[PDB]
Order: C-alpha cells, then structure tokens, then sequence
C-alpha cells in the first residue's frame, strides 16, 4: 500500500496511537545484561534505554569494553549506524575513543546540549579553535577546526588526534539545531535538508565506519533520521518503491536497538519526511 495513502487513513480516522502501539507490541525483546552491570551504572543516562548485547558497540580496551552504542546493519539498503546516548561527563573520553576504532567519518547530533533547562548530554567537542580538548582516560586530542552556522544546523571540521601514535583524522560534526523542546517540526522541510548535507558529504557511504548519531537517549530523534534515510534509499533501489513499508523498516531497526521512535508523533512525522522525500529520489 502506497504510504501516501495509508498515512491518510491513518490521519483521517486518527489512530496514530494505536499504529503505535501496535509496534511496540511487536518489537524484539534481546538481552542486554552488559548494560545492566553494577560496574556500568554511571555508564548509562537512562535505566530503561540499553544495548542489547548482540548488536553492542565493544571498546577496545581489556578494563571495560562498555558504551552505550549500538550497530544498526540495514541489509538490502546496504547502510549501518551506530546508535548512541549524548555523552555523559564520565564517557566523553568513550564517545570518541569509538569514533577512532569505529573509522567513523561523522558524528550527527540532533539535541541542544541544554533543553527544558536541563543537561542533555555534555559539551563534548571544544567551541574555540585555540582551546583544543584532551581525554587522558583515552589518550586523545581533539580541535575545532572551522565552523559554519546556518539557521537550522551548523557544520563543524574537527580534528581528532590518537596521541600513541600521532595519527590524526578529520571528522565531521552535523549538529541540528532546531528540532523543538516539545513535539516534533511543523514540516520536514528542513530536517531532509539536514539529512541530505550528511549525505552529500561522504559520512553516510561504504568507504567510512558507520556514522555516528546521537540525541539525549538516542532512540527518539536518532530513530527518525535513520529510518528516514533508509526507507528513501530502498525507494530508490526496489524496481516498486511503493512496496517499501515503513512500519516493517522500523521494526527491522528495533532488532538491533530498543525504543526507535519514542512517540507516536514521532512516528507520523516519519512518514511525512519519507513521503516529501520521495519526491525528489523519483526524480521530482
């Protein structure tokens, strides 16, 4: 069923929440007992979202091999994701130390460090080209390079050093400004937009490690921007890209990461990026 049409029905007799609901009644259910570990408690900002232990991101170090990150492989779309928590002032040293063993070319934020005038994850990249950041738990160096502002997303060039072996790479910071404190956008105008710059610049392609992206919880708005690119990407292999069903993606993603799409305004909003997508990927 074109989803054009079944998001009309849906919209029409509003029974978004019970779409919803019928998602999570489906969803897999892995163990996660990594997570859940007395050792990695200051490891997780929230008790209820965790990694399941067969899709977990693993550090490479003997002491503690914990984050809270997982590998999201989307088979027939050929694209993968790491899925992450906005750092904690204790991991910030973990976020990047799996930037660097995971290849990764970007890392895409899609939170305010503070909203509703609470943290939502640390200042974890420096904001002054002169004040570079150093991990000693990690052994890394990190500086901001440049910076380009615009009115709904800003673009940053860092540069990320392995001090053991001076190697140095360049990484790319997409961090989306705008989303709202509460709800989701009116249109997702600029969110494609948003989603289309990462493309363009080589962060979301076979030749890098998998992107990074993160919000505060990093299943609610993280959910939405991968399952968003990756229906659109089937839409444009399949010989039928009416035959791409969202709630089967989404519910593919949710075996390797719990919690994809927190609300079910998150979920209709999906739809609608994907539908106004589309008509570019078919060639309008």
């Amino acid at each position: 069923m074109e989803m054009e049409k079944e998001f009309e029905q849906i919209d029409k007799s509003g029974s978004w929440a019970a779409i919803y609901q019928d998602i999570r009644h489906e969803a897999s259910d892995f163990p996660s007992r990594v997570a859940k570990l007395p050792k990695n408690k200051n490891r997780n900002r929230y008790r209820d979202v965790s990694p399941f232990d067969h899709s977990r991101i693993k550090l490479h170090q003997e002491d503690n091999d914990y984050i809270n990150a997982s590998l999201i492989k989307m088979e027939e779309a050929q694209r993968s994701y790491i899925l992450t928590q906005g750092p904690l002032p204790n991991t910030v040293g973990h976020f990047w130390e799996m930037v660097w063993e995971q290849k990764s070319r970007g890392v895409v934020m899609l939170n305010r460090v503070m909203e509703k005038g609470s943290l939502k994850c640390a200042q974890y990249w420096p904001q002054k080209e002169e004040k570079e950041m150093i991990f000693e738990d990690t052994n890394l160096k990190l500086t901001l390079i440049s910076e380009d502002i615009k009115s709904y997303y800003t673009v940053r060039q860092l540069e990320l050093e392995n001090l053991t072996t001076q190697e140095t790479r360049e990484i790319l910071h997409f961090h989306y400004t705008t989303w709202p404190d509460f709800g989701v956008p009116e249109s997702p105008a600029s969110f494609l937009n948003f989603l289309f710059k990462v493309r363009e610049s080589g962060s979301l392609s076979p030749e890098h490690g998998p992107v990074v992206v993160h919000c505060s919880a990093g299943i609610g708005r993280s959910g939405t921007f991968c399952l968003a690119d990756t229906c659109l990407l089937l839409m444009d292999k399949r010989k039928d890209p009416s035959s791409v069903d969202i709630k089967k993606v989404l519910l593919e993603m949710r075996k390797f990461r719990m919690g994809l799409i927190q609300t079910a305004d998150q979920l209709r909003f999906s739809y609608l990026a994907v539908i106004e997508g589309a008509k570019f990927i078919m060639g309008d």
